[PDB]
């Protein structure tokens, strides 16, 4: 009923799940989160520090092919009965996952078995999926193969980005879903729903490097690529001697015409055009998409229409 929980996670999502668990009467025995980065502490770590809950910060969890003995010891002192992984950027070693009585439950922002692995919201959108959602699932010895506890779906809209889909649904409903899952576990009523084999896909973490734009694709695929990396890590290309990151794409180009200032883009099927509406780009089908914002290599964010000032 009133459980000793280890929270392994990060970000405001992790903070909120932490706060709710405390409000429901559970004891958070410890929090494992990410290091400060940079000069900025993780908000879940800061909140737990306010409360005097143990807080441990790690980027890597392993050495010599095993869980870090340091982390195992710190973890074993806590006596956790359940692990909750609200927003966890990596896979946690099996030695920690399998330790508690009640097991480990994990939030994953896609409709498992679709998009197993990291960056699942990015891959949802990169593939132009028409539905998306999140799962809370029981960790097993596999990679995001564990039985579901609950799953909630939402419609994906044609210009949705990682940030808009997260803020509209996966964040607010996902927090609610994790909290509901813990309540069911506390009550001894949590479902176990084995994942079907049909439709399983896997992708790994999407770092800035692999967000580089492939121009040899139809406009619709390039639009899905840009929005599926917006805002993090940010789809990019090299143009005008710098690395430019593109945000806020749309395929609504009704009434637009390709007149303005050329933006030559090595490797693209046609040059981009800077217009009053934004940056017009062409896919390899000579169809257009429109990018409204550009982030310069130095980090400055601009309206694409203002690129040449």
């Amino acid at each position: 009923q009133s459980m000793k929980i280890a929270v392994i996670g990060q970000s405001l999502f992790g903070q909120e799940v932490y706060c709710h668990l405390r409000k429901e009467g559970h004891e958070v025995v410890g929090v494992f989160t990410v290091p400060d980065k940079d000069g900025k502490a993780d908000p879940l770590g800061l909140e737990a520090e306010k409360d005097g809950v143990p807080v441990f910060k790690y980027s890597r969890w392993r050495a010599k092919g095993q869980a870090l003995p340091d982390v195992v010891a710190k973890y074993q002192a806590l006596g956790a009965e359940l692990n909750v992984l609200p927003f966890c950027s990596q896979f946690i070693p099996m030695e920690i996952i399998s330790a508690p009585r009640h097991g480990s439950i994990i939030y994953h922002p896609s409709l498992l078995p679709r998009h197993r692995g990291a960056s699942a919201i990015n891959w949802t959108l990169i593939h132009g999926d028409k539905k998306g959602g999140f799962s809370i699932f029981w960790a097993d010895d596999g990679l995001d193969t564990g039985d579901l506890l609950l799953q909630k779906e939402c419609e994906v809209l044609p210009d949705d980005t990682v940030s808009t889909l997260y803020n509209r649904f996966l964040f607010p409903e996902g927090i609610k879903g994790m909290v509901q899952a813990v309540r069911l576990i506390a009550e001894g009523k949590a479902p176990r729903l084995p994942q079907p084999e049909e439709g399983a896909t896997y992708e790994g973490i999407q770092k800035k490097e692999t967000a580089k734009i492939n121009w040899d694709q139809p406009a619709e695929a390039i639009h899905n690529w840009i929005r599926g990396n917006d805002k993090v890590p940010g789809a990019w290309t090299e143009a005008c001697e710098q690395k430019l990151t593109f945000f806020n794409s749309t395929l609504n180009t009704s009434g637009l015409v390709p007149e303005g200032d050329a933006l030559p883009i090595p490797g693209a099927h046609r040059p981009g055009v800077v217009t009053k509406a934004g940056l017009i780009l062409f896919g390899n089908d000579d169809k257009m998409l429109l990018v409204k914002n550009i982030q310069l290599e130095d980090g400055k964010m601009i309206l694409a229409s203002n690129f040449f000032k």
